[PDB]
């Protein structure tokens, strides 16, 4: 099945976690990336007292499950010195957000997907766009009409 990650660093230097993550995301078990987006530099959405963030995609095939694969990305963070605190939307070291699963559904207490709230983020959709240009949401959405619809401004390079 073709997983789709979202990655974001707004901490400790946002490239060499991104390039970390990436590292850690192909080594994970039963697993291997398929395609990586550019990187991009987004102001935050939320508190704006936090840095701009490195925002990036990636296709990961793997045979494992939705859940497993989630212990791993969890895993992934932690190595990175991801710390939460109470504030939502706050600043972190490194996210990884399981935006799709194949086209799967899930809804439940761990996990949901697709990601909660990813159409309405143009900083989620615009690296998935890079990648999967044809993208279709188990909803029947195309990525490419939402992104048309919604019309969210345009990403920098990092
Ligand atoms: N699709 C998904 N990908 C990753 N984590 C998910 C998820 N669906 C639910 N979760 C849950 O998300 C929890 C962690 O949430 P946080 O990482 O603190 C929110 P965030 O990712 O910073 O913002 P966001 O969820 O608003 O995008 C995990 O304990 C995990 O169970
Ligand atoms: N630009 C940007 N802002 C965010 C991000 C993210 O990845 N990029 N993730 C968040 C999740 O709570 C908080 N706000
Ligand atoms: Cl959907
Ligand atoms: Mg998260």
């Amino acid at each position: 099945t073709v997983a789709y990650i979202a990655i974001g660093s707004n901490l400790a230097s946002p490239l060499e976690q991104v390039n970390a993550a990436l590292k850690a995301l192909g080594d994970i078990p039963e697993s291997h990336i398929l395609t990586v987006s550019s990187f991009y530099r987004t102001p935050p959405l939320g508190p704006q007292d936090q840095p701009d963030y490195l925002n990036a995609a990636v296709a990961l095939e793997t045979s494992l499950a939705p859940e497993e694969l989630l212990n791993h990305t969890q895993r992934i963070e932690l190595q990175q010195g991801r710390v939460r605190k109470a504030e939502r939307w706050g600043p972190r070291t490194l996210d990884l957000a399981i935006m799709l699963f194949g086209n799967e559904v899930i809804n439940t207490e761990r996990l949901t997907v697709p990601h909660y709230d990813m159409k309405n983020r143009g900083f989620m959709l615009w690296p998935l766009f890079e990648i999967a240009p044809e993208l279709v949401f188990p909803d029947g959405e195309m990525l490419r009409q939402i992104l048309h619809t919604r019309a969210f401004d345009k990403l920098n390079k990092w």
